[PDB]
């Protein structure tokens, strides 16, 4: 696991309150193996080209969190301006304001908020990002003929 | 208008009794065209601790079109305009006559975490999140201060 005792205490507590007590389309599926690997679903929201899909993503707890975001992967394909090749979520969407205080709950959040807000300015999806910005409705297309494959 | 009011009822009931989370409206039966709301700023952002007040216009074309909203709390944010307006291209993307109030809703909150410079209404705070982001945050998080 490599997480200091405390906070596999209360990376369990976290994840066992947001299966009880789920966010609005999320879904966590923790492993009490290894919490430090921790699947999730959440539903492409209203609204998005994401909607109707059902995004699958892992959350990797390195060493050093919660001084460190998590390391986040799409495992549903998506186009995405902020999601790579294999993937991975840019860093900067989880460093940006990113403190000590914050959880799984945050990363979640954040995340589930990226499928209606992309950050094009520094897209890992360089085609994706340069369709919203100059061609929104082609972005949005193609995003939803993958979630309607993928999704 | 007949049909916002019919509408909005509906939609303003499931909202008051299961609330998204940070999210609280307050509607008034005289006049359900203007829909005061809260959103709490959320943790991991500038806006953080904050409350903010906003209000949703619901004209006679909605759902065709979205609702007019506008921040009553003061902020510093690219989409924002000067007297509180909320960038109306933002709340039009994927926008179809299905979707409502909930997910306006949904919309603004999250775009206090993932702003969208690329639309600023506020050409100061769109600029500062894109070439200086501490400076935009400082912003930000000075005003949350006061206002929020
Ligand atoms: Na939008
Ligand atoms: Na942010
Ligand atoms: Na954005």
């Amino acid at each position: 696991e490599n997480l200091p005792p405390h906070i596999i205490r209360l990376v369990y507590k976290e994840v066992t309150t947001l299966t009880a007590d789920p966010p609005d389309g999320i879904k966590v599926f923790p492993n009490e193996e290894d919490l430090t690997d921790l699947q999730v679903t959440i539903e492409g929201p209203e609204g998005t080209p994401y909607a109707g899909g059902l995004f699958r993503m892992k959350l990797l707890l390195g060493k050093d969190f919660p001084a460190s975001p998590p390391k986040g992967y799409f495992l549903t394909k998506i186009f995405h301006p902020n999601v790579g090749a294999n993937g991975e979520i840019c860093v900067n969407v989880l460093k940006r304001d990113w403190t000590a205080e914050l959880g799984i709950r945050h990363v979640l959040l954040t995340i589930k908020c990226l499928l209606i807000h992309p950050n094009p300015e520094s897209a890992l999806n360089e085609e994706a990002g340069r369709l919203l910005l100059e061609n929104y409705e082609e972005y949005a297309a193609r995003a939803r003929l993958l979630t309607e494959i993928h999704g």
